[PDB]
């Protein structure tokens, strides 16, 4: 009654670390391992799948004392893989200075602190209640320990091994455990019989990668896997063809785009990305490529942030007059550009670059295409531009103009952004004022700066398709 599940993917994520597996690729594995305080309820209040209402998970439950603390109340007797219980010290360890937030946490979790909420250190009351608390106020905790971040590591075992070993061999309290790791190959994980939720339905998942999207439908057709990821609409027809399989798709809060070293000389300053920016048609790659089926976004801007969402806001420019004037303005030398693309990680990376490298040539832009293999990514000082996406994990603009595009983010300390300086303060200020016209207008000034600074460029949202056997009920993709 228990199937061996045979999943190719599009990717094996770097570590199995949780936070610094976050990526396309890593939550549909970590999701498996560990578990969170509170999930989401994907249908409340009638939500096809994408419903924000918290429940239980290991916490029992929770109450938000004040503007800054929330106390959880932890289930009892939680096992993690190797035997030991769980205790609110694991919780408190989990968010702690010392493995999340503070100084030296970046050294090992790089983007810990860019994904942090301003958090001081959690208080342990008891061995099974914990208070989370902020340094200043935020409405945000609850959600935040349902997101990808919130996942619980076990303390004396993930400290006295750190943080990189830990990802190598990672222990958690979610229904699967793990068995083995090959990078750029594999991911086997296998039921954890003494998990304290239901019990897992496979007695083993095995996450394959196979790198072109035409060899995962081949094994989804021969059997070779019973479940593959990362399709697109173009695939459905055929793979529904099969009385015995079927697909599932639908528009995911996630974008595609490209971006830029800026510590290179030509994307130092903003002319020559916002030409590239303003001569991508986005309904013409939407149309050959998508089945009119991927969303282009009114700007970094998505329904999801709820109170931030602005239903008003213009669309993306298209101006290739704009365009070409601004290729002529930069000094741009006609010298080649590379963008990079691990194949097609993000399903039609390589035929959208195709079509946006003849947009670009019609600009006077040569762009080389720069096609590699996992493992196979170059180092920063040989990377031009390159493709990306950002997954929309809270409720709440904060995510991701803030966490990765603020000045605590990567697209500044290592990307290189000389980000505006009216830029930052704005993001200083969102992040210490409540809901309000201020907040909602201040990201809409974010937006247009981050329009007219380009140091990304927001493709569309992709139509996410995964397909199965229509026997397999049961599909850890997400
Ligand atoms: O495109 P990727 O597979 O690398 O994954 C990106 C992350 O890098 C990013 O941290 C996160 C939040 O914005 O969205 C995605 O998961």
């Amino acid at each position: 009654e228990r199937r061996a599940l045979k999943i190719g993917v599009n990717g094996i994520p770097v570590t199995l670390e949780p936070i610094n597996a976050i990526s396309n690729v890593g939550p549909r594995i970590v999701n498996q391992i560990f578990d969170t305080l509170v999930v989401r309820d994907f249908f409340s209040n009638g939500a096809p799948g994408n419903g924000i209402n918290l429940m239980p998970s290991l916490a029992e439950s929770w109450e938000r004392i004040d503007d800054k603390s929330v106390r959880f109340k932890l289930r009892q007797k939680v096992m993690f893989h190797d035997g030991v219980e769980m205790t609110a010290d694991d919780v408190a360890y989990t968010f702690s200075s010392e493995r999340l937030w503070g100084p030296d946490a970046i050294k090992v979790i790089p983007l810990g602190g860019s994904y942090a909420l301003d958090f001081d250190e959690p208080v342990v009351e008891d061995k099974y209640t914990v208070v989370i608390r902020t340094k200043t106020p935020t409405p945000l905790t609850e959600s935040y320990m349902a997101s990808w971040m919130g996942r619980i590591v076990p303390k004396a075992y993930y400290k006295t091994l750190g943080t990189a070993a830990f990802g190598n061999k990672p222990v958690g309290t979610g229904p699967y455990k793990f068995v083995e790791f090959v990078a750029n190959d594999r991911v086997v994980i296998e039921a954890n019989d003494a998990y304290w939720g239901l019990k897992p339905t496979a007695s083993k998942i095995t996450y394959q990668l196979v790198a072109e999207p035409a060899t995962r439908v081949a094994g989804l057709i021969s059997g070779e896997y019973d479940i593959v990821t990362t399709l697109t609409p173009d695939d459905m027809a055929l793979i529904n063809s099969y009385p015995d399989l079927e697909t599932r798709g639908n528009i995911v809060e996630n974008f595609h785009m490209f971006t830029f070293n800026m510590n290179q000389p030509v994307f130092q300053s903003k002319p020559l990305r916002r030409a590239l920016a303003l001569a991508v048609n986005r309904p013409l790659i939407v149309q050959s490529l998508w089945m009119n089926k991927a969303t282009i976004p009114n700007g970094f801007n998505f329904p999801n942030y709820g109170k931030t969402f602005d239903p008003n806001r213009r669309a993306m420019e298209y101006n290739i007059e704009e365009a070409k004037r601004l290729v002529k303005e930069s000094g741009y030398d006609g010298t080649p550009i590379t963008y990079h693309t691990m194949g097609n990680y993000y399903a039609n990376a390589v035929p959208a670059l195709m079509m946006m490298i003849e947009m670009w040539k019609q600009i006077g832009v040569t762009v080389v295409p720069k096609v590699y293999a996992p493992g196979g990514a170059p180092k920063d000082q040989d990377s031009y531009m390159r493709n990306w996406s950002n997954g929309q994990w809270m409720t709440d603009a904060w995510a991701t103009m803030i966490c990765e595009f603020g000045p605590k983010g990567q697209v500044q300390k290592r990307w290189g952004w000389k980000a505006p300086a009216e830029f930052n303060d704005l993001c200083t200020k969102v992040s210490q004022i409540p809901d309000s016209k201020e907040r909602f207008d201040a990201f809409n000034r974010l937006r247009d700066i981050f329009e007219e600074e380009a140091p990304a460029v927001i493709l569309y949202q992709p139509f996410d398709v995964y397909a199965a056997r229509k026997d397999v009920h049961w599909r850890p993709i997400s």
